[PDB]
């Protein structure tokens, strides 16, 4: 295309280069990050979560939607590929400690499937601020408190809706009402991923196909500790909890954090101790740490 | 001088309301009646009377040790949970105060005590804790404010907390003088009230006669920001123990900010946390 894409990289790539890319152009991909065993494995489970039937009491977002909807919650309770390997993923994690370096602490707000079947239209072009909805107000210069990191399922295509991003768009003042050629096309397989800054205009392709395969995507969103988890993760069994190495359990809140200064003591705490030291925390990979 | 204006405790909230955005501050005159004054500082003496820990403490330790202070009041004085965390005024006040950025919870609820002979704090807005604060604009929708509680009298002498008035309007903290600032000279059961980005300060306790300055704060933030006391370890029983609006006070119920957030936070398998739990509460049907 006439227009500059979306720079695709190699797991093993620069991190000053992505950190930068971000600042520049908004977004960029990485390429073959989850082996295809990996993202297969993450499918089925989720399909077992799919093929659950509707339950019988009030669901906060599905109830919203027509039945057809597609939607899975907080899939690291209920998807261990994702727990165990993926919420974890070391390239992910040096790419967010760069992101966050002024912020501080980051961790997650919420991970979860859509899925969008043929005929269904695009996404209005938006900014991934309405869940903590102050984002709206924070300058574009203020440190970063999210990150939008994108999970292809199946393959993302031109025909089936691939996710559009608009590159500098994160400069721009609104939103607006930009033309849908603004923006270019973040074409990939199943095990890339696709990483966008805050306030990058961006918007869900739309499901053109008439095969009936349907566009799958895991959306995950990186917070900094400052800002509250959509998603709380504080009724899975201990058992679960222990069973994650520690960065498994700071990612889903089980443990004290530390924004930036001129926060000096941290947040979630109590009883001026840390969160895991009151629950006396086990973790998987403790001894060797 | 303009003074902190004092308004009795049933004074229409709407004038609270345009006090904080005029003076930034102002003062509720006994809010809270004299044994609950008694019965919190009772169970605040229970708590400092035990001996200092063994293990880290995340702030006692970045201070000198004769540095008083009682962290999460709440787990450990049920006036605090019962009573005062619940105070109908005071969420009058917060529903007005918080109404553009929607629902709002308990950050923090500790102790200070301030002995003889300290000097007075650094001049200071109230956004340490979460450092995003820092940048937000002066117009956008206010996500913090301080509640304080006064548990022995504030005076001149001890120290009442010094408040610039109309400094919420300024760029920056800068380097003010303590003669820019009015005193909030309060007898126990008083309610000191500061709005976010008003620059304030702790007194001192000029006084030699040993009685140690007392004080209560809470930060009452949007549920966008994360509590800086997590009280997820309290036990079942005390949760549901407690009325609703205290439940959803110290994070253990689903809330929600303000549109265009149209699902809420703080929830699980899109179900609100309290319903996940089953959880049961002093007034609920
Ligand atoms: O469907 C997509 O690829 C993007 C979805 C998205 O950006 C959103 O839901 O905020
Ligand atoms: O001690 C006081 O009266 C006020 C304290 C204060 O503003 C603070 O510690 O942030
Ligand atoms: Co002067
Ligand atoms: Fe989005
Ligand atoms: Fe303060």
């Amino acid at each position: 295309d006439s227009k500059p894409q979306l720079q695709r990289l190699a797991a093993d790539a620069d991190v000053d280069r992505m950190c930068r890319l971000l600042e520049e152009d908004g977004a960029f991909i990485l390429k073959g990050l989850l082996p295809f065993d990996v993202v297969e494995s993450f499918n089925r489970e989720l399909d077992v979560q799919m093929a659950i039937p509707p339950p019988k009491g009030e669901r906060l977002l599905a109830d919203k939607y027509p039945p057809h909807f597609k939607y899975v919650p907080n899939v690291a309770t209920t998807c261990p590929t994702f727990r165990n390997t993926v919420l974890i993923n070391p390239v992910i994690h040096a790419i967010c400690e760069a992101y966050f370096q002024r912020t501080g602490d980051y961790w997650l707000s919420a991970a979860f499937l859509r899925e969008i079947e043929s005929g269904m239209p695009a996404q209005p072009f938006h900014r991934d601020d309405a869940t903590h909805p102050l984002m709206h107000y924070q300058p574009l210069e203020a440190p970063p408190v999210s990150l939008s990191v994108i999970f292809p399922l199946t393959e993302f295509t031109e025909e089936n809706g691939a996710t559009e991003v608009i590159l500098g768009s994160h400069r721009w003042t609104e939103v607006g009402t930009p033309e849908r050629d603004q923006a270019v096309l973040a074409t990939m397989d199943p095990g890339d991923v696709l990483i966008v800054r805050q306030r990058v205009v961006h918007a869900g392709g739309g499901n053109r196909t008439t095969a009936g395969k349907p566009r799958r995507v895991v959306l995950a969103y990186f917070n900094s500790v400052q800002l509250t988890p959509f998603e709380t993760y504080r009724t899975m069994p201990r058992e679960m909890v222990e069973s994650m190495t520690v960065l498994g359990q700071r990612m889903l809140g089980w443990r004290t954090m530390k924004p930036s200064d001129p926060n000096i003591v941290g947040i979630n705490l109590i009883d001026d101790k840390r969160l895991e030291n009151v629950l006396q925390l086990k973790a998987a990979d403790s001894p060797a740490l």
